[PDB]
DNA sequence: GCATGCATGCGCATGCATGCATTATGCATGCATGCGCATGCATGC
DNA sequence: GCATGCATGCGCATGCATGCATAATGCATGCATGCGCATGCATGC
């Protein structure tokens, strides 16, 4: 006879209930605790209603029951949830008003294989897979204990379980006999929560020259939206084909189509902590280290990215002046210095953030529109990528490929902070509080330091005018540097084959450290020096106009307040200091002369050498002035000879002549740093000259 | 005139032609709209 | 004038409300007439 022939009769059901029953209040851990007991009391204290059971365990104690589980799933299922109903209910007895059933569920299994082996040897059976989910129902309401209403009468007849199988059809009114119709009490009636998902398998399995295949899956009662599209899943479920419809009829052969149904889904101190990180003298520089471990160099671009990400602080006195907190990023690149890394860091790191590209072809849009999804077949109002990252980040990537509406709806978007919707009888607005990060490339395809950034740069001034932060990243051979970033990437090609800073702190702990500041960090302007700033604002508003070329404006001081704020938010201090203060000067004066051509950046870096050297480091300063008096010796060479020398040497004398002029008198901590070692720099006092 | 016979008469059973009562479910068709394609018009540079 | 963008345009698939097609058997009632009974009329002797 057949296993579920055996199952069906009363005898070997009593006894299999019973000796369920007896596992149940019989099992215990390897330690020799009731592992039934924990699990149970655990239920017990959230009010669930369901019970997980381990095929290993199960086997271990009773293996008759193991055996049959495979081929006769059902039957089982309902016996072993019989069992727990009844030992939960001789646990507790107040479930009987709170869940009348509770599920069983196996977790573990002799792994089963993928979905290309299922076949007709599988129906009916248990069988476990592995996949990805594409696409969801949502949650519906599906019948059970349907009670009916005569028509013809009003006779309320009584419950009737709904099999999955069939619908259930009944025969006829105990009363006046009639044979229909009826229909369904929808006050009295019992409902159940299903869902609906399919899943195909992972493309990084799928042998090459074949495509991946897929199936589907029910998830009922608990189990429902358990899983989000697009995430990798395990099931155990029942391969089936008894429910009405499976079989091909009206043109064809005769073709049977499948289901699967699962029953199981598989995959306060830290406030002390980030106190205890704050009372560290050094927190900013181990924030600012802590940005993009994979990228090298880039220092001021991860130093502004942090500003960035930690924000400011939004006001508006009344319902008049608003003023944003969010302080936006662009950068300028030539090709190779790898722009997207960091977009994709950024993305990775915010708990909410949106990715999208200008060229074309986006997963997601930067346009809102009114459309029928093509999977869901639903009519959705679908906003851009500015819309759903509300409080969140918005990146943007090839910023220049962009066409007329993108443009149009970033400028928008920015400017207003707000997006206006007119489509197919549809009048919105909706909030676009975001901070915009986006990369680009010259022109030209190379950056030119004769030109501004506006000529450079494909976009237009109104654009350019809303980014706080520009960064320019210029490609030019330092064979050094060249060398670092060679190693290091030969380095990470190496060590994925398959076979300043003191301490960088952990990524959780800096997400963990970014929520809390965000959350409860406030800090306040009420120690603010305006004679200091205002002096400074009349200097440079002076000498831009000496210069006579792009005279600075009110707006960056704003940035640099916001900035400021941020820093704040940085060391948790909830009043400003001096100290901000002036590393938002630096850097809003750094970006502000970045932008400048050569001779009026040269005159502006010369004459502002006060501001821009807070909390700098001098040797930084003289391996700058080595560099460049070795970029001169090295064209000179190359200009004349033709060819370069084996050797570069340059006198002491200029390199003290330079310090001086700068008010630098001394350089032996300078030949003792680790910079003039790290450059392969020497000093030779036998010669009085510096050899690279 | 009294004794007897008896053709008439009445009520309840069965047999047989007409007549009376009952009664939801499953399958097919046209309207709306997505998706791939080629022609063609209009707009730049 | 030639190169490119693109709003308009067309044909075949599915999904969903209305609409279309099907189709004898069993039980009840009144008319005709047999069978037992008591009254009553008519006819003998
Ligand atoms: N400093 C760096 N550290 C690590 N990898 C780098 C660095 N600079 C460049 N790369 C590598 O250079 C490659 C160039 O690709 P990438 O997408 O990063 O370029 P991009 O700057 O975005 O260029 P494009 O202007 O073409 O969009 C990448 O594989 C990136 O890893
Ligand atoms: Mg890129
Ligand atoms: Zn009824």
């Amino acid at each position: 006879h057949s296993v579920r022939e055996w199952v069906s009769m009363a005898g070997p059901r009593l006894e299999i209930h019973h000796r369920f029953k007896n596992f149940l209040r019989t099992h215990v851990d390897s330690h020799g605790h009731n592992v039934f007991k924990e699990r149970i009391s655990d239920m017990c204290k959230e009010n669930r209603e369901s019970l997980v059971v381990n095929y290993e365990d199960l086997a271990a104690r009773e293996h008759v029951l193991a055996y049959f589980l495979p081929e006769a799933p059902a039957e089982l299922l309902q016996i072993f949830d019989e069992a727990a109903l009844e030992v939960v209910l001789a646990m507790y007895p107040k479930y009987d008003r709170i869940t009348n059933h509770i599920h069983v569920r196996i977790s573990h299994l002799p792994l089963v294989e993928e979905l290309r082996s299922l076949r007709q040897l599988h129906l009916n059976q248990l069988i476990r897979t592995s996949g990805v989910v594409t696409s969801c129902t949502g949650v519906l309401p599906q019948l059970s204990m349907v009670k009916y209403n005569c028509n013809k009468c009003n006779f309320v007849l009584g419950p009737f379980c709904q099999s999955q199988n069939q619908e259930v059809k009944p025969g006829s009114c105990p009363e006046c006999q009639s044979a229909g119709p009826f229909e369904v009490n929808m006050e009295e009636t019992i409902y159940q929560n299903y869902q609906r998902i399919r899943i195909q398998e992972s493309p990084g399995k799928v042998a090459a020259g074949r495509l991946p295949r897929s199936k589907d899956a029910i998830l009922l009662a608990d189990l429902v939206d358990s899983c989000k599209p697009g995430d990798e899943i395990e099931l155990t479920g029942i391969y089936h084909n008894n429910y009405d419809g499976s079989l091909n009829t009206a043109n064809g052969f005769p073709v049977f189509a499948t289901v699967i149904l699962a029953n199981h889904v598989a995959k306060d101190e830290d406030v002390k902590m980030i106190t205890s990180l704050s009372k560290d003298q050094q927190i900013g520089e181990k924030i600012f280290a802590s940005i993009a471990p994979s990228i090298y160099g880039h220092e001021d671009i991860k130093r502004g990215l942090a500003l960035a990400l930690f924000g400011g602080e939004p006001k508006n006195p009344g319902g008049k002046h608003k003023v944003r907190g969010d302080i936006n990023v662009l950068l300028c690149g030539d090709p190779g210095t790898a722009k997207s890394q960091f977009l994709k860091y950024i993305e990775k790191v915010s708990s909410r953030a949106i990715f999208t590209t200008g060229q074309g072809a986006s997963a997601v849009g930067l346009t809102a529109y009114v459309q029928r999804h093509p999977v869901s077949r639903e009519w959705t109002l679908e906003a851009g990528a500015l819309v759903l990252a509300d409080r969140g980040v918005c990146l943007i990537d090839e910023f220049d490929k962009m066409n007329d509406q993108d443009r149009t709806s970033i400028h928008e978007a920015m400017e207003q902070q707000s997006i206006s919707i007119s489509k197919a009888g549809i009048v919105t607005s909706l909030q676009a509080r975001c901070t915009v990060i986006a990369a680009a490339n010259p022109i030209g395809g190379r950056y030119d330091p004769s030109l501004t950034f506006s000529e450079n740069v494909d976009l237009t001034e109104p654009i350019i005018s809303r980014f706080d932060i520009l960064c320019v990243v210029r490609d030019t051979v330092d064979p050094v540097q060249d060398e670092m970033l060679a190693r290091f990437v030969v380095g990470s090609h190496v060590r994925h084959h398959p076979s300043y800073g003191v301490e960088p702190l952990p990524q959780e702990v800096l997400k963990k450290y970014i929520i809390y500041a965000k959350e409860r960090v406030h800090p306040k302007l009420n120690q603010m020096d305006q004679d200091k700033v205002a002096k400074m604002y009349s200097d440079l508003r002076k000498e831009s106009m000496a210069t006579g070329s792009i005279p600075i404006t009110v707006r960056h001081i704003e940035s640099m307040i916001r900035m400021a704020e941020a820093h704040a938010r940085i060391h948790l201090r909830d009043y400003v200091i001096e100290d901000d203060v002036n590393m938002a000067i630096r850097v809003m004066l750094e970006s502000f002369i970045d932008t400048q051509k050569f001779s009026v950046m040269r005159s502006m870096r010369k004459t502002f050498a006060r501001y821009l050297s807070f909390r700098r480091d001098n040797n930084e300063l003289l391996l700058f002035i080595l560099k460049q008096l070795v970029a001169e010796q090295v064209t000179y060479q190359r200009n004349r000879f033709g060819a370069q020398q084996d050797t570069i040497e340059v006198p002491e004398k200029d390199l003290v002549d330079k310090a001086r002029q700068i008010n630098i008198h001394n350089l032996s901590a300078f030949y003792d740093s680790e910079l003039f070692r790290m450059n392969k720099f020497s000093h030779d006092l036998k010669r009085k000259m510096i050899l690279q």
